[PDB]
C-alpha cells in the first residue's frame, strides 16, 4: 500500500499556498481523501490533469480545485467541510480550522 509522505507538504497551485501535514489527520482513513475514482482509491496529486485541474475558484464541477478544498455538501468531505464538523459550535476551533484568514490554513 502507498505510504504517507512527510509532513510539511506544500499545496501551491494558487497564490494562497497551504501546508498539509498527514500526521495531524492520521485518524482519517487514507481513502477518505485519496478517494475512489473508477472504483479505485486514487493517490495522484489532486490537481492532476483530468482531476481537479480547473483553477477558476467559482467552478463547482468535479474539476474545480477550490471547490474540492472549501465547499460543503460534497460527496467526500472537503478540507473545510470536515473541519466544520470537527469544530462544531466551538468558535475558536472554527477560526483555527475554517477561518479564511488567520487560520491554520491561511495566515
Ligand atoms: C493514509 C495512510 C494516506 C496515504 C498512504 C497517503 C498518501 C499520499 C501520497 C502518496 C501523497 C503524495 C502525492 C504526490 O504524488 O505528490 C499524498 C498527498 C496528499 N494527501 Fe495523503 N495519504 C494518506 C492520507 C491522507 C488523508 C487522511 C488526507 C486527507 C485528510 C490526505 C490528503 C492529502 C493531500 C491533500 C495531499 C496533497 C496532494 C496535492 O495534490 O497537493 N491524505 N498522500
Ligand atoms: C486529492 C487529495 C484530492 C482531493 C482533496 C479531492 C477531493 C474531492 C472532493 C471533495 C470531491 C467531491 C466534490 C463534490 O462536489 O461532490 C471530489 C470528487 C471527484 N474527484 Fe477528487 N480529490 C482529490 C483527488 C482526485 C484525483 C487524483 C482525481 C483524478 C484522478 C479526482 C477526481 C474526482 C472526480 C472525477 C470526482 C467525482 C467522483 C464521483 O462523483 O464519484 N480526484 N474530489
Ligand atoms: C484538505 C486538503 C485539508 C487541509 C488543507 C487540512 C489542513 C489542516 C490543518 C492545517 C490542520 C491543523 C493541524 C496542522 O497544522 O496540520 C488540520 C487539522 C485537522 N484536520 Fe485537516 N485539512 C484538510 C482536510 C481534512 C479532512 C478531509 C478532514 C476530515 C475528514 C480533516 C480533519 C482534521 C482534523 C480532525 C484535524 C485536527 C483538529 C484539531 O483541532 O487540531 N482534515 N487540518
Ligand atoms: C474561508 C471560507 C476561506 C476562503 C475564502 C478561502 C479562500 C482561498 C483562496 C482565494 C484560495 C486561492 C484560490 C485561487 O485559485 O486563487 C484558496 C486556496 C486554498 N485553500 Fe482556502 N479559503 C478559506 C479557508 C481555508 C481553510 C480553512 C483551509 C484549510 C482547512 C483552506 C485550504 C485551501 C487550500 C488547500 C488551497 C489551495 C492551496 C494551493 O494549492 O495553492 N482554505 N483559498
Amino acid at each position: 500500500a502507498p505510504k504517507a509522505p512527510a509532513d510539511g507538504l506544500k499545496m501551491d497551485k494558487t497564490k494562497q499556498p497551504v501546508v498539509f501535514n498527514h500526521s495531524t489527520m492520521k485518524a482519517v482513513k487514507c481513502g477518505d481523501c485519496h478517494h475512489p475514482v473508477n472504483g479505485k482509491e486514487d493517490y495522484q496529486k489532486c490537481a492532476t490533469a483530468g482531476c481537479h485541474d480547473n483553477m477558476d475558484k467559482k467552478d463547482k464541477s468535479a474539476k474545480g480545485y477550490y471547490h474540492a478544498m472549501h465547499d460543503k455538501g460534497t460527496k467526500f468531505k472537503s478540507c473545510v467541510g470536515c473541519h466544520l464538523e470537527t469544530a462544531g459550535a466551538d468558535a475558536a476551533k472554527k477560526k483555527e480550522l475554517t477561518g479564511c484568514k488567520g487560520s491554520k490554513c491561511h495566515s
